[PDB]
């Protein structure tokens, strides 16, 4: 995965009815409400040979959307990419707000660092270079409770999204906000069988419908699985 | 519509969904929403959907999706324009904390009382206040009589589809700064992608017209940021800047 394409078969899949419905949502309230440096972050991102990963300009004002209605200061992002994600999370908080951003591969950060710097919102941001697990069980035992997060983004390995969650829900305040990217994988979670796919895309589309089946499960959150982008599940923190 | 004018039996929209295939629709109510729906909203939408305007009833996903932006946000006071059944209505009284009030306003108290059992079963009816009156004049004699401190935070707008605008000029003043008001339909089963769109009734017609003006009118207000979210059939969450 990102961290090659031309294996892969999903990549160009919608799970709206209609390629014209997507176009008229981000032509219509996305890309009048894009800040233009998301614009641009997103344009230099769509020439990249991992362009099919990049969150869509309609989930990022959702993403926006929620951190601004639950006032959120510190939050947490898992899997970063060229930063679409990350710079809509880091325009939405306050002057003072605080992300750590955690992914395998710092250069894709750097492709979308010139647009981050340009926002003025870069010295928000702590950006950490490793594998998101090992900086979760490390924050385990040195996190307390004054310091735990109002919101995590989940968008790294697909296959791992589960461990994720037990370290997550933890490090997130109680009533704070998990979201899992992804959780539809372009529809394909909807059968049991689902054929023509790359292996390393099957294992995601299995690991999602694990993933879905134990959130629905989970006591210790509640959910809302939303149909936007490729698929976004919302989760609170109950205790 | 429901409220008034044409008969179902006009509407042509009412059998189309905006994703790509029931199946994922199907798999999205089965493994993320019915088992996290209240069983009185389980019993509220069962005898919804045997109901002649069963077409107009908030979907579970959605209604969990309303449920967690009222939590996140630590809704209080809240009103909810187009009660119907009330499946919208109990998600909200069941996710407001116990000292919660409701404002919730429709033409037909009947539609009301048909979930109204369910909302007690539920415990929380001491949480609404219903009107039954249309709702624009509820809420100009709201604006002449609203304090400040007594703003609403949040706002579901899912009446009449044609009068949307007017009950944006309305609400960008009865919410709260920083509070929701939340657009029902604005996806209109996926007709507000085109210029023009064949055989419609004119009430579906007028209200898609409506729809795609909305939305263009909500990406160019700015006393609100906006959000449409192609949950259900389109949700435009907006939230008041000043
Ligand atoms: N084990 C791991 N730990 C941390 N990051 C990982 C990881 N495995 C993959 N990733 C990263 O997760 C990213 C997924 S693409 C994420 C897209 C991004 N959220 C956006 O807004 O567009 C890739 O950049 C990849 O480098
Ligand atoms: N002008 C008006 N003022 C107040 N309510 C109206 C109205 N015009 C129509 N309505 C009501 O709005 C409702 C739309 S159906 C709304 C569905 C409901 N929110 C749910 O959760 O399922 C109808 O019941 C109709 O009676
Ligand atoms: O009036 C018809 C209608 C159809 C679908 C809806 O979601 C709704 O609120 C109303
Ligand atoms: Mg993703
Ligand atoms: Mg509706």
């Amino acid at each position: 995965g990102p961290g090659s394409i031309d294996d892969y078969s999903l990549v160009h899949k919608n799970i709206l009815h209609s390629e014209d419905l997507l176009k008229y949502i981000l032509e219509t309230s996305a890309y009048p409400r894009e800040h233009e440096q998301l614009k641009g972050l997103r344009e230099v991102t769509e020439k990249h040979e991992w362009s099919s990963a990049l969150v869509p300009a309609d989930e990022g004002l959702f993403l926006s959307m929620l951190l601004k209605l639950m006032n959120a200061k510190r939050t947490i992002e898992i899997g970063v990419y060229t930063g679409y994600s990350l710079l809509t999370t880091a325009l939405a908080l306050p002057e003072d707000g605080k992300i750590t951003a955690i992914d395998v591969n710092k250069s894709y950060y750097e492709i979308g660092l010139p647009f981050i710097q340009k926002a003025g919102v870069e010295h928000k941001i702590n950006f950490i270079e490793s594998e998101a697990l090992p900086v979760l069980d490390q924050m385990l035992e040195e996190m307390k409770e004054e310091d735990l997060y109002d919101y995590a983004f989940v968008d790294a390995d697909k296959s791992n999204y589960a461990n994720y969650h037990e370290r997550l829900v933890k490090l997130v305040r109680i009533g704070g906000a998990i979201l899992y990217d992804n959780t539809l994988w372009y529809g394909s979670v909807a059968y049991p069988e689902y054929p023509g796919l790359h292996p390393e895309e099957e294992v995601a589309r299995l690991s999602f419908r694990n993933l879905n089946t134990f959130l629905a499960a989970d006591p210790r959150v509640e959910i809302s699985q939303v149909s936007i982008g490729d698929g976004v599940t919302i989760c609170r923190r109950l205790y």
